[PDB]
């Protein structure tokens, strides 16, 4: 079978999950998870486009370097997807990702220069900016209006056979890191593909978890929430023990396994093997710093990491106690006593909490508001770090939902977004005010400011938050 233990159980469904399935289905359409059929052609056609000009690109280089004819006439090329979109699951107006893998002739440097320029020439192609020197180097583009982030990867073949596997360990034998972590997603998910038992009732269940996330407010790896990725492996893991069962069931089982989990115990979709290459790899055993993991999700291809380690305390308790009313309502829903529909309301998060921080980010211009928020909100983990060595404080839930603040200014317009974080307790001006410095400060240091970015934050009760907000 599939997994590192024995399914939980066997049993297939019967027509009243056949039909509880089906409503699932229904439920959520109204949300946006399925794209349209018409678009999913859209996004194929795109593709191609794409794969040809990869192909393209390529033979020139291999043309350029007057390698053989024979060679040239064989190099091949090719466009390999990842993510939600190569797993099914992507919903409408999703980005999609992709791995560009080419020969040993093809540089990286090659990439962001003579490829970069044929699609610079494409009539399709806008938005097209490159960012050479990111953790995972990558050229994002918008084709036809849909958002594409590229990634490079240049393998010690001499040409790429059409059916080439990415998974094979092989691979990596001796490449450049860059080249290693750009393969790495493909890699993920071309596992998690294959150690599901069927990729139809994954998808669909899939689905689901990923809206009730979302609309649950815990649906955000850089925030310490998760990401698709460990969702999807979540998921996947639900599947392995459960073979036989529908997304209905499913959906239930997800629940009903992880509000008991008892963390942090690691979830592993399979053994992980020993490999030669000397590379990072997660692994309490040998590694005393991978001890203090709070909810270890870990990736299934070599080399193995944990996808969830910004998962902090708050964070943490936050999405247990989730996962408890998830399986309280699916269980409802299963006896006939509830909606799907229910499943997917939202609990006003301005409402769950006798306490709220209020975070206010703002710049002169659309273009620098959006910059600035991106600094500022990968910093936010810095404060709840802070809120949680407090004696005083239990957790600190930020939303990772932001938005449009309301106006300072009654005469000029403002460029104004704001966060609300949720809070409980066993002032804070002090902790408030160290975060406030330190963002000012980081984001000078690393000359990623401009005079007028301003962020404040303060603390509110609950019954003040709907002023201050709408
Ligand atoms: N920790 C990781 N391990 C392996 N692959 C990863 C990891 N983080 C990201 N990736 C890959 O890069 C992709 C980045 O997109 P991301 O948004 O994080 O997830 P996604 O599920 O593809 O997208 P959605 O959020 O579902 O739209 C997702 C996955 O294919
Ligand atoms: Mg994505």
């Amino acid at each position: 079978h599939y997994g590192i233990t024995s399914p939980i159980s066997l049993a297939a469904p019967k027509e009243t999950d056949c039909l509880l399935t089906q409503k699932l289905v229904e439920t959520l359409k109204p949300f946006g998870v399925f794209e349209e059929e018409e678009e999913l052609q859209r996004r194929i056609l795109i593709l191609g486009k794409l794969n040809n000009l990869v192909k393209e690109w390529i033979r020139e280089i291999s043309e350029s370097k007057n390698l053989p004819q024979s060679v040239i006439e064989n190099v091949g090329g090719k466009i390999f997807t990842f993510g939600s979109y190569r797993l099914g699951v992507h919903t409408k107006g999703a980005d999609i990702d992709a791995l560009c893998v080419a020969p040993r002739h093809v540089d990286r440097s090659d990439f962001f220069t003579s490829f970069y320029d044929k699609l610079k020439l494409q009539e399709e192609v806008k938005d097209l900016r490159a960012v050479e020197e990111a953790f995972v180097p990558v050229i994002k583009l918008c084709f036809d209006g849909i958002e594409i982030d590229i990634l490079f990867a240049r393998l010690a073949l001499q040409t790429i056979p059409e059916d080439l596997d990415l998974r094979d360990d092989s691979l990596l034998k001796n490449l450049d890191i860059r080249c290693i972590r750009s393969l790495n997603g493909c890699r993920v998910t071309d596992e998690i593909l294959h150690l599901v038992p069927n990729i139809d009732n994954f998808r669909l269940t899939l689905r689901a978890i990923k809206l009730w996330a979302k609309r649950h407010n815990i649906y955000s790896n850089i925030l310490g929430f998760l990401g698709g990725v460990s969702w999807a492996m979540l998921v996947a893991r639900t599947c392995q023990l459960y073979p036989n069962a529908i997304a209905s069931t499913l959906v239930h089982k997800f629940f009903l396994v992880f509000s008991k989990w008892e963390w942090p115990n690691p979830v592993l979709l399979k053994q992980p093997e020993e490999c030669n290459l000397n590379l990072p790899v997660w692994d309490p055993r040998v590694n005393p710093s991978d001890r203090y993991h709070l909810m270890p999700i870990i990736t299934p291809a070599y080399p193995q990491q944990n996808s969830t380690y910004n998962v902090s305390v708050s964070t943490r308790m936050v999405m247990v106690e989730e996962f408890k009313q998830g399986l309280a309502i699916t269980d409802e829903i299963l006896l006939s006593k509830a909606e799907w529909s229910k499943l997917f309301e939202a609990p006003n998060f301005f409402q769950k909490y006798k306490h709220y921080i209020v975070l206010l980010a703002s710049a002169p211009t659309e273009k620098q508001r959006l910059e600035w928020v991106g600094l500022v909100e990968s910093k936010i983990r810095i404060l709840v770090g802070s809120l949680e060595k407090n004696e005083f404080i239990t957790l600190a839930h930020v939303n990772p939902q932001s938005f449009p603040a309301p106006k300072e200014n009654p005469d000029k317009e403002e460029f104004r977004t704001m966060w609300v974080i949720g809070l409980v307790f066993k002032d804070l001006t002090y902790d408030i005010q160290s975060f406030t410095d330190t963002v000012y400060r980081q984001a000078i240091n690393s000359k990623m400011f401009e005079v007028d970015m301003k962020i404040a934050a303060m603390h509110v009760k609950r019954k003040q938050l709907h002023q201050l907000l709408p």
